[PDB]
């Protein structure tokens, strides 16, 4: 009993490119409304930073409250490995909790990025299939995202990667659209952000031909 | 104390396929020396049937017994939402435990099947990627496989099913060939198997165009 911590690493897309701002999260839940004291110390690779946030403790339906220092990151210490320490003190805690995180571990492997056409066979549909592979990549944190004409084009589901024979992973995202997008000859890119690649990041194009 | 019982489904192929047997099985695991006997009593829509298998009691290293109870399932029986219900007796127990399982819910929708060459991008490598796109089925209960010349395919991985937004789910599997045998002009084959299709089945076949 007393208060619980759960440990969240920042989101891939955020480290991946550096205009974005990636954060470690750092959740405390059933903190007392008769203790509600909860202190927060982080650490990077054994070290005292004191440059995160917390929020003011919040009241949740069964009655406990819950609370969060969210630790803003260097997409650098992320990508290198450097490990995120949050340590939570509180009254109802004998001793602090300490939960540790950092990138998942592994050789890099770039992802191999292939789109394909639809099927001759769905052209009768009113929508068509536009098909993204990504395959052979190491480890499975990655950002995969459709647009067309420069704007999002989120009308997408991705598989979340599995790992493939050769002991890297694979996934697949398919962008449904418009056959007559399609046949008015739109170009859609399938965009693909991984630690592995150059610049973190390759855009892979298909349309329909003249 | 109390010995613990878990109630399994038949495998989808075996329940879609009326050459296949498909089987609930009724596990109960640590059951004790002093009261070893197990009974079960099955029940299917609640009327008691009586023509299971049940295994001799095999003992477990942790010095108790395993007893393993199995019912043959009729297929349309499943497929019809029919309730299957294990009671198991055991003296350490304050009284009989009941497990009662049944098919997924939800009106079933078709799978619409396509398949996918490699990308001409792929040609360049040592293995190449066939895709075979199964959406908009309900429920998720389905079979993929591949198979070329009469024999199954070794070398593919297929996706969870992923919910689409309209309710529905599909899935990706990822076939895996030499590129000598796809340019040697070899025919591959994606066989999906799903109660909504007409017989179950549906296969969709692709080879290299010159
Ligand atoms: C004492 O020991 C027992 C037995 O354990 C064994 O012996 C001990 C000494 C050790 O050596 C162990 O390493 C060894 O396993 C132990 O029993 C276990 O108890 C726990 C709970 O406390 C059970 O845990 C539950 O497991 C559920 C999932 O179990 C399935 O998957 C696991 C692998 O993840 C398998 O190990 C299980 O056997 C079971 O496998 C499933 O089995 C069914 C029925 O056979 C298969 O379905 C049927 O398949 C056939 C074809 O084969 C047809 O398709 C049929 O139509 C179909 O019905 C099914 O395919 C298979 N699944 C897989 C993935 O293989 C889980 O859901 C629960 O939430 C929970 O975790 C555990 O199962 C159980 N082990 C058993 C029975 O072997 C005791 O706990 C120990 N006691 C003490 C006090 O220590
Ligand atoms: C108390 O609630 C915490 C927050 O859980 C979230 O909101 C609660 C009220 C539920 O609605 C749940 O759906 C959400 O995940 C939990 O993390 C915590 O474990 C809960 N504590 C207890 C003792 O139940």
């Amino acid at each position: 009993g007393g208060p619980s911590v759960f440990l969240f690493p920042p989101k891939p897309k955020d480290t991946l490119m550096i205009s974005r701002t990636p954060e470690v999260t750092c959740v405390v839940v059933d903190v007392s409304h008769e203790d509600p004291e909860v202190k927060f110390n982080w650490y990077v690779d054994g070290v005292e930073v004191h440059n995160a946030k917390t929020k003011p403790r919040e009241e949740q339906y069964n009655s406990t409250y819950r609370v969060v220092s969210v630790l803003t990151v260097l997409h650098q210490d992320w990508l290198n490995g450097k490990e995120y320490k949050c340590k939570v003190s509180n009254k109802a805690l004998p001793a602090p909790i300490e939960k540790t995180i950092s990138k998942a571990k592994g050789q890099p492997r770039e992802p191999q990025v292939y789109v394909y056409p639809p099927s001759r066979d769905e052209l009768t549909k009113n929508q068509v299939s536009l098909t993204c592979l990504v395959k052979g990549f190491y480890p499975s944190d990655i950002a995969v995202e459709w647009e067309s004409n420069g704007q999002p084009e989120n009308n997408y589901k991705t598989t979340p990667p599995v790992l493939d024979s050769d002991g890297s992973f694979a996934l697949v995202s398919k962008l449904t659209v418009d056959k007559s997008r399609w046949q008015q000859g739109n170009v859609f890119s399938c965009s693909v952000m991984h630690e592995a690649l150059h610049n973190h990041y390759t855009q892979k194009s298909l349309s329909l031909s003249p």
